[PDB]
């Protein structure tokens, strides 16, 4: 069998309040498992997952196909041309059995600046009727915030894990702008399950997904209780725990830029289990002028070869990169 991953508990709940030396120990904690797996579980976190799970659940088992008709993305609806990233990404029975319903910073409307100028990666969001889905856009908007809320904090701890004052991050993350994601993705039981949707990894393992660095600064996810996630290190693909009641964070590749590989974007790959579960990953992306230059902590003077990328150039490339590797989720 593969080993078992170390992906340690952080509790996060400090990087909350104002005892700054507090802040300090949970920073060392992101450093050392940054520098380990590239993975760890957030607790104390505040957030209430469990009803972010029934919520979730309540969507996507009433949810009818002429719905997910009307809120598909373009890749599945070419009449919705405007829809790239946000809406509903349609399985296939037979073919690709994941489903999925994302959704984009709620601030931006139709009057917003970036929308007015159709500026690649913004997107206002569709939503289902609310009469066939009493409360499930509220909910959903304020879980945007609830986790918003969440990773600025986690950012706070990697700022100073690198020896930044602990807004180096969080001041390009803002309501207004961010490019942050929620993917609402839908693992289904089915019997039986169709091999066509079942991939193979080189070393035998069935897989839903294949091998992957994440685009993103950071990744903050939840999923079911149920074991799936492997992460790649030098003793081969480990298997990571699950823990649903905590956060599972990682790093993507926006965050090894800039920090010139100290904090690497794990690679890992997701196994086929033929499990009713949910995976609710919210990325964390900065705005798209961000830039911020990048630097080496572990060089003495911090400086790194490495250019600077503005943030909305690195996401339009990496997510038109990701489904050409591993194909349209
Ligand atoms: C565990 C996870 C976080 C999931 N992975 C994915 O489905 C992949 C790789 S993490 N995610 C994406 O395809 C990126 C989606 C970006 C989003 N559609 C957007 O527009 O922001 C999974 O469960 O499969
Ligand atoms: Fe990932």
């Amino acid at each position: 069998s593969v080993s078992k991953a170390n992906v340690p508990k952080i509790d996060v709940s400090p990087l909350f309040g104002d005892d700054q030396a507090a802040k300090m120990r949970v920073a060392q904690q992101i450093d050392a498992a940054s520098r380990d797996t590239g993975f760890f579980y957030a607790v104390n976190h505040g957030i209430n997952v469990q009803r972010l799970s029934q919520k979730t659940k309540e969507f996507h088992m009433s949810i009818t196909p002429e719905e997910k008709w009307d809120l598909a993305i373009r890749a599945y609806n070419k009449e919705h041309q405007d829809q790239v990233r946000a809406g509903y990404y349609l399985s296939i029975p037979g073919k690709k059995a994941v489903e999925s319903f994302c959704y984009l910073n709620p601030n931006f409307t139709p009057d917003h600046p970036r929308i007015q100028a159709k500026t690649p990666t913004h997107e206002v969001n569709v939503w289902p009727d609310e009469t066939k889905h009493p409360g499930f856009q509220d909910f959903a908007e304020q879980y945007y915030w609830d986790v918003f809320g969440l990773s600025s904090a986690l950012l706070k701890g990697y700022a100073l894990a690198l020896g930044k004052e602990e807004n180096f991050f969080a001041r390009h993350f803002k309501p207004d702008d961010t490019l942050a994601s929620v993917v609402l993705i839908r693992y289904p039981y089915l019997d039986p399950y169709p091999e066509a949707a079942i991939k193979t990894a080189a070393d035998g393992t069935k897989l839903s997904f294949e091998w992957h660095e994440d685009v993103s600064l950071i990744t903050v996810l939840y999923q079911s209780n149920v074991q799936n996630l492997q992460v790649e290190t030098a003793a081969g693909y480990q298997d990571i725990e699950a823990d649903d009641t905590g956060y599972l964070i990682n790093c993507g590749s926006y965050m090894a830029h800039l920090t010139n590989n100290y904090y690497k974007a794990p690679i890992h790959r997701v196994k086929w289990v033929n499990a009713e579960r949910q995976s609710l990953p919210f990325f964390v992306n900065l705005g798209y002028d961000s830039v911020i230059d990048p630097f080496d902590p572990r060089e003495p003077n911090g400086k790194s070869d490495r250019e600077p990328l503005s943030y909305g150039d690195y996401l339009q490339n990496g997510l038109v990169s990701l489904i050409n590797k591993n194909g349209q989720t």
